[PDB]
């Protein structure tokens, strides 16, 4: 079997990606936010406190004649950026791009933070890290793509996001007219649940390659490029009048500014992120400060390839036994 679905910005900064998700009989068709960052597939639901809902398309599992109260299953979860949700779990059937998973763990929220609230173009998640991860007690659950695994014609997923533009998630196959020359693979660690790799180095701009390990994670659920101090600070130094800005929360730039690329390493292959990428707009209305792409990942603890690294490329996630990670240029 396969799927394939599209995945449209939320947007106009592209500030994370939603994909249409069937849930339950008949369908109830949710948006959700994949993220190769985490492995619970948690949905808005008619379970969620009713002040924490504003906007946001809701589960009903009462509705599905495939659903089943997961008994004595909860989840609680915390995401990097400070954002929480907690609740119980059914089981139901999922359905994504026409690949379709009997007995998936659908975590139906109860409580959700501000952050999910205020946003009402996303329904929920679908982690799409490693299931070791999952936070379901007391049974860990698996996700959505090791559920498919078997059932896959190659145990793999693709991830195809867009510049401003719809991309697209595929599972099962890889696309050979999605992407351009070869395709990189890389070595997977699997030790802390993520698509965890070691990119072998850096450029600025039309500047020389510095040939360097930085360890990452591939995180399709964060917006931004977080790296080294030493590797952003000399990004940003390209760039008249930039700065970071500990009153804002990173590096700032004038809107004036035209930014360079910023190049990274896969083996003996290159990325090139061009410089429109890395310009996510005025701080606020109005301003003539703009905020960097590129972020310190100093006090995150690890550095995070997000979403201005990934719609750069076509990204191959590879979770065969000996799970790896390709990227092509396209």
């Amino acid at each position: 079997s396969t799927g394939s679905a599209t995945t449209t910005p939320i947007d106009s900064l592209d500030d994370a990606y939603i994909t249409p998700v069937q849930i339950g009989t008949p369908a109830q068709t949710l948006n959700l936010d994949f993220d190769t960052g985490s492995s619970d597939l948690w949905v808005f639901s008619s379970e969620t406190t009713a002040s924490e809902v504003d906007g946001q398309t809701i589960y009903t599992p009462s509705k599905s004649t495939t659903a089943k109260l997961l008994s004595g299953a909860t989840w609680s979860i915390s995401y990097g950026d400070g954002s929480s949700s907690s609740g119980d779990v059914y089981t139901d059937t999922v359905s994504v791009g026409g690949l379709t998973v009997t007995g998936q763990a659908v975590e139906s929220a109860k409580k959700v933070s501000s952050s999910f609230t205020e946003d009402s173009t996303i329904d929920g998640l679908l982690g799409l890290a490693f299931s070791t991860l999952n936070t379901v007690s007391p049974t860990q659950q698996k996700t959505f793509f090791d559920n498919a695994k078997a059932s896959l014609d190659s145990p793999v997923f693709t991830a195809d996001l867009g510049y401003h533009a719809p991309g697209t998630y595929n599972f099962g196959f890889i696309d050979t007219t999605a992407y351009t020359g070869s395709i990189t693979y890389t070595a997977v660690s699997t030790k802390q649940g993520f698509w965890e790799w070691t990119s072998t180095g850096y450029a600025v701009g039309s500047g020389t390659f510095k040939s360097t390990s930085i360890d990452g994670i591939a995180d399709t659920g964060t917006t931004l490029l977080y790296l080294p101090a030493t590797v952003v600070s000399a990004y940003w130094a390209q760039v008249s009048g930039a700065k970071s800005s500990s009153s804002v929360g990173g590096y700032v730039f004038p809107c004036s500014a035209t930014l360079p690329s910023f190049t990274f390493g896969v083996g003996s292959a290159r990325i090139v992120i061009p410089g429109d990428y890395i310009d996510f707009g005025p701080i606020s209305t109005g301003s003539s400060s703009c905020f960097g792409g590129i972020q310190s990942s100093a006090g995150i603890g690890i550095n995070i390839f997000g979403d201005v690294a990934l719609k750069a490329a076509f990204v191959v996630f590879n979770g065969a036994t000996t799970p790896t990670l390709g990227f092509a240029s396209k």
